[PDB]
C-alpha cells in the first residue's frame, strides 16, 4: 500500500542481467536492417500445407524456411559463423543454429540444421518449443553458432537484438504486415516484414552484415534459389 | 581565424556527458520501434477543441492523449514502471511520468498523472512548459519512474532515445507525416508517427517492451479502449 | 575437417578491433534516421550528366551533391564539426570530410571541400577511390572532422553507422529504392533513401541532431536551395 | 556576395535615389544592367556607357505563347538585349554571352553545377 515495493533480485535473475550488461560492453554491437516479402513462402504455406502434412505428419511452417536461409547464408558468410576467442578467430565447420522459445525466454539449439530436411526441422524445433513444460537440459541451451529470434508474435513492427555471445550475430524476425510496395511501377500491397541483423563489428564488418541480410532476404523471396544456388 | 578553437567544457555540461555515458555504460539499453495512426486524436481534437477550449480554459493537445496512454501501458506492466536498485528492483506504486521541455532540454515531473484529468494534464504540462522562464527548481527536476521525449517538433523521422537512470525506458515521439498504408486490402494516406521505446534489458524483456509499446499503439488509435478497458 | 577452425588474430585486425570496442564505450553514441526523396538530385544528373563531363571530364556522380550539402551542414552546426579534447570542445574552423572507400573499409580525408567545386570533388574523390592499388598514405587517412559512409553499394536498406573518434557523428547512406509517397494528398512512387546520422550525445544534442539531418534532407531534395541559402 | 547581401544593397542605393547618392558610389562599374520593364517595355535597344563595353536591358515579362516539345504552352517570356561595343566584343562572345545569360536565368541550379 505504500509507494515503493523493493523484492530482492532472484539470483538468476541476477546472472542474466549481469550477462546482457557484458554483451553490450564487451562487443562492438551494431545492427543493420532490411525488409522481406512474405508473400511467396506464404503461398507455398498454402498450396503444400496438406500434402506437406500427409507426407512428414509435420506441418509446414516459417521456421524451417528460416532456418534453411541462414544455413545458406552462414555457409556463404564464415565470418558470422565465426567466433572471436580472446586472441583467435574460431571459425565453426558446423551449423549450430540457437533459436529462442518462450517459456523467460530460452535459447535451445538446433544442431547440424544443415543435414536437417525441412519436416525434420519442423519437428525437432515442436521439440524444444514443446520442452519449454520446462525439461530444457543444459545439454539442450549450450552452443549454437548463430541466434534466430522471433518477436513478431508479440507485434513487433522492428526492433535492435542484443548478441548471444560468444556468438558473432543474431537474426530478429518481426511481425508480418501489409504495407504499400512499388512493384515494376505498380504500388501493391504484400506481406512485409522487416529484418534486423544485430552483429559484434569487431569481427564482422558492413559489406558482410548487408549481404548476409542481402541473401537472408533473397532466399526468402524465392526458396528456389536454394536450389539453383544463385 | 585560427583553424581551431579550444573552449573549456563548462562543469555543467562536462556534469551531463559524465552522465550520459555512465547511462550508456551501466544499462543494457535496446530500442524497440513501432508506428500509430494519429488520424482518430487528430479528428477529436478538431471535433471537440473549442468545447473543451471553453469548459476548462485549456487547449487540447496531443500529450494528455499520450500520457493517459503511457499510464494505462505502465499500469499493465509495472515492470517498466520499476527501476533496478543495486540488487533490488524498486516497483513504485505511483505515476510520476517524466516529460522533456526545451529551454538545453529538461525533464520536469507530472506528478500522480494517474489522477489527473485531460485538462488537468494539460495546464500542469503548460505550466513547466513555461517555467522553461528559467523558474524550474529541482523539486520539479527530480523523480519520474518514465520519460515520454518529444521530437517531432524538429522534424525527426525515427530515432533512439537514451533511457534516463534510475528509469527503466523512455517513449520518444515523432513527427507526423503522412504516408501510403495498407487498411482492409485498400491503401489510404494516413497521419502515421513512429514510436521508440528504449528500454533497460536488464530488467524489461523483449514480450513486455514489445506489449508495452503495442499497447501505447492501440490506446492512441481509439482512445475509447480507455473506458472500457480493452 | 575438423569442427573448429583457430585463426590467429592479425595484429591489424586486433588493433582495430580494440578501436571500435573503445568507440563505443567511449561516446554516448546514438542514432537518428530520415529519408530523402533522390528524384530531383537523379533528374539533375540525367539533364546535365554529358554536359558536366565534357566541361570538366569528371562524371557528376552522387557524392558532390552529398559532400555539399554536408558542408552546408557542418555550417550550420559546428557542435557537430567539433570534437571532444578530454576537457574540452574542440571547434574547427575548416572543413576535412572523412570518406569511406572500399579496399576492409578505408576513410580517406577530402580536405576543405568548402572551396572544392563540384568537378573537383568528383576528382579527388576518384583520385581516393583509385588510390584503393593500396597507395593510400597516412597523411590521406588522418584527419577529418566527419565522415560520410556509403552502404547502399551493397543493398543497405537502412542501418546504424559507429562513430569515428575524435570525429563527432557520421552520416550512412543507403540503398536508392522505390517506395510508395504520400505527395499532395496523392500516393507517387519516388526513389527513397533513408539516412542514419549517429553521433556522440555528449557533445550533439537531439535538436541538432534531428536539424542537422532535416538540412541535409532539404538541400539534397532541392541544389537549388544551397544557392538562396533557404 | 549572398544573394541576401545583394538584395540589401540593391535597395540601399534604390533608397539613397533621397538623393544622397555620392560619386563615390556613382563611379567604376565594369557592366551595366538596366531594368526597363518597369515600364511596360516589351523590347528596346539601350545605349553602352562609356568606358564600360557592353550592357544588358531587361524588359518587361509577357506571357506568350511558346513551344516546349512539340506542345505549345504559355509562358512568361522576358526578351533581352545586349548592346556592346563591337571594337571589342565580337558576334560569337556577344551572343555566348547572351545565351550563358538566358541558360543560367533558366535553371539556376546551373549555377552550382558549372554546366
Amino acid at each position: 500500500a505504500r509507494s515503493e515495493k523493493r523484492v530482492p533480485m532472484t539470483r538468476l535473475r541476477k546472472r542474466v542481467a549481469e550477462r546482457l550488461l557484458e554483451a553490450k560492453n564487451s562487443t562492438a554491437m551494431l545492427t543493420t536492417f532490411n525488409e522481406v516479402n512474405m508473400k511467396p513462402i506464404m503461398d507455398l504455406r498454402k498450396q503444400y500445407g496438406e500434402a506437406f502434412e500427409k507426407r512428414h505428419g509435420i506441418r509446414l511452417g516459417f521456421m524451417s524456411f528460416y532456418v534453411k536461409a541462414v544455413v545458406e547464408a552462414l555457409k556463404r558468410y564464415p565470418e558470422v559463423n565465426a567466433s572471436i576467442d580472446g586472441d583467435d578467430v574460431v571459425y565453426h565447420n558446423y551449423f549450430d543454429v540457437s533459436m529462442a522459445v518462450s517459456t523467460g525466454l530460452v535459447t535451445p539449439v538446433l544442431r547440424d540444421v544443415d543435414t536437417l530436411g525441412m519436416a525434420d526441422i519442423e519437428k525437432k524445433i515442436k521439440e524444444l518449443a514443446v520442452k519449454g513444460d520446462g525439461k530444457l537440459t543444459v545439454e539442450d541451451l549450450t552452443g549454437g553458432n548463430f541466434t534466430i529470434t522471433n518477436g513478431g508474435v508479440f507485434g513487433s513492427l522492428m526492433s535492435t537484438p542484443i548478441i548471444n555471445p560468444p556468438q558473432s550475430a543474431i537474426l530478429g524476425m518481426h511481425a508480418i504486415k501489409d504495407r504499400p510496395m512499388a512493384v515494376n511501377g505498380q504500388v501493391e500491397i504484400l506481406p512485409m516484414m522487416y529484418l534486423a541483423l544485430s552483429y559484434d563489428h569487431r569481427l564482422i564488418d558492413g559489406r558482410e552484415s548487408v549481404g548476409f541480410l542481402v541473401t537472408i532476404k533473397e532466399l526468402l523471396e524465392d526458396p528456389t534459389r536454394l536450389l539453383l544456388d544463385v
